[PDB]
């Protein structure tokens, strides 16, 4: 077996000429030369089988990415594992290699207004398909937006995705949450489990703001600080928006704060296109019921050069793991990956 950094990275004779990339969210990832399709590919090694929560996220991603087929969503090209459940310890997921990502690009490149527009279009076009499948991504951020040399954009990492469940979204105040802090909507900290499509639109809003200035807009240093940063820019919520929060601990926390003024977007982003700021405002709306939806966002004047609903496909087949034990989830991972065996 191929070895990388002194660890097994056993991708078989199909995949040769390995090169270390890094230790991605759930293990090692390498590029490799695909001897069948004659291109370099990305391969991540997953070792989830000792833990039920890791089985769950691995299975979630595999099931979702195998069903989805969309230009702005990363596919799965191939899955490598042992021929039997007993011998299966690792799974290698093979995907199109993408030269960079929006996190890397934002750390050293100024984006033109045309690049911002085109990136936002592609994010929303992918997101339209995801939401049309009744799925929430729940971890949109620059590092999950892959880009190739011609700036084609693909959304990555469906490990934290869920089927939407708006009727069960309500929870109490300061309920712990899994997804990345700077891109978390204000309601996560107040009264929401992140089971509605509006949680993804907030994340896209944060990404848009980050494209405009190369700095995260709400860089919270820990959990409740994130809400401090959001309110610092949006200002104090209105009475109507407070009345939408029935939970008393969350309501009374917001009422306890001194008045904070809205910072105008054109002062924060003096070089931005005014249409980009109007769409930004609508994505970063405090009240998630008033927040713009993905299809409205595509139809916004900022994106008029690209908007074409007939070329913005939806899923044909929209989508309990939570308490299946890990033994059962290994079997389901084995089954979900069987089509890639000879
Ligand atoms: C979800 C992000 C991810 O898997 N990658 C981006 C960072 C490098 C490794 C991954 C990559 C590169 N090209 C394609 N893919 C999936």
């Amino acid at each position: 077996p191929e070895m990388v950094r002194g660890q097994v990275f056993d991708v078989g004779p199909r995949y040769t000429n390995l090169s270390y990339i890094g230790e991605g969210a759930y293990g090692m990832v390498c590029s490799a030369y695909d001897n069948v399709n004659k291109v370099r590919v990305a391969i991540k090694k997953i070792s989830p089988f000792e833990h039920q929560t890791y089985c769950q996220r691995t299975l979630r991603e595999i099931k979702i990415l195998l069903r989805f087929r969309h230009e702005n969503i990363i596919g799965i090209n191939d899955i490598i594992r042992a021929p039997t459940i007993e011998q299966m310890k690792d799974v290698y997921i093979v995907q199109d290699l993408m030269e960079t990502d929006l996190y890397k690009l934002l750390k050293t490149q100024h984006l033109s207004n045309d690049h911002i527009c085109y990136f936002l279009y592609q994010i929303l076009r992918g997101l339209k398909y995801i939401h049309s499948a009744n799925v929430l991504h729940r971890d949109l951020k620059p590092s999950n937006l892959l880009l190739n040399t011609t700036c084609d954009l693909k959304i990555c990492d469906f490990g934290l995705a869920r089927v939407a469940d708006p009727d069960h979204d309500h929870t109490g105040f300061l309920t712990e949450y899994v997804a990345t802090r700077w891109y978390r909507a204000p309601e996560i900290m107040l009264n929401s489990k992140g089971y509605t499509k509006s949680i993804d639109i907030w994340s896209v809003g944060c990404i848009l703001a980050e494209m405009l200035s190369n700095r995260p807009i709400f860089p919270g240093k820990h959990y409740l600080d994130q809400l401090n940063h959001i309110l610092g820019i949006l200002g104090s919520p209105s009475q109507e928006d407070l009345n939408c929060i029935i939970n008393l601990k969350a309501r009374n926390y917001l009422l306890s704060l001194p008045h904070k003024n809205k910072v105008p977007w054109n002062r924060l982003f003096p070089n931005a296109d005014s249409k980009a700021l109007d769409l930004l405002d609508k994505m970063l709306t405090f009240n998630p019921h008033k927040r713009i939806e993905v299809e409205q966002a595509l139809a916004h004047p900022y994106l008029e050069q690209y908007y074409d609903p007939s070329d913005e496909p939806i899923a044909e087949a929209p989508f309990e793991l939570d308490d299946l034990p890990k033994e059962k989830l290994k079997e389901l991972i084995f089954e979900e990956t069987a089509r890639f065996q000879p």
